[PDB]
């Protein structure tokens, strides 16, 4: 089943698993609060304690020039399933909006915050795409509230 590992720590120390680990596709990016990494695959990781997550839906590869945003969905055990499914049936037109790139929904393997990266050419092309109906309708805090710490990370790429 493929997962995706997220993990968080200084540049320096996730930059050392980076370069340990050459076989393994490994993105880390800067974010304002920490850096990031993360690998998907249907294998074993090389990441130690990390946030571990199904792949849900995807489209897509990942690249580390993108731009992404993190959102964390949180909710609950009555309304995980629930949420799950809407998230699923959403249009799929987003994916031809100017400076789209890609798409995970990510089913959490412990506790019940849900977590979907986009990815994006840059931060504006996000955050253009961020304020039309195809999001506020359905990935905003707005939108999925009745499933209900809601936030966004965003993970720039590293020069």
């Amino acid at each position: 089943m493929k997962k995706l590992y997220t993990s968080y720590g200084t540049y320096g120390f996730l930059h050392q698993i980076k370069i340990n680990n050459p076989t393994h596709q490994l993105f880390q990016f800067s974010a304002s609060d920490t850096s990031v990494i993360f690998e998907e695959t249907d294998g074993e990781t090389v990441l130690k304690s990390p946030s571990i997550y199904e792949v849900i839906k995807e489209i897509g590869e990942f690249s580390e020039h993108h731009f992404y945003c993190a959102i964390f969905i949180p909710s609950t055990e009555d309304h995980a399933y629930q949420l799950e499914k809407k998230l699923i049936s959403v249009d799929d037109n987003f994916r031809n909006f100017g400076g789209f790139k890609s798409y995970r929904l990510l089913r959490p393997a412990k506790g019940t915050t849900y977590k979907i990266y986009f990815g994006f050419a840059d931060r504006h092309a996000y955050e253009d795409f961020k304020q039309s109906d195809a999001f506020n309708d359905h990935f905003s805090k707005d939108a999925l509230s009745h499933y209900f710490s809601y936030f966004e990370r965003y993970l720039y790429p590293i020069k």
